[PDB]
């Protein structure tokens, strides 16, 4: 899903939602 953010939350580095 397309959620994660790269301004102020960014979530992880290394996801496994998309990749």
């Amino acid at each position: 899903k397309f959620v994660i953010f790269a301004d102020v939350k960014h979530f992880s580095p290394e996801d496994l939602t998309v990749k």
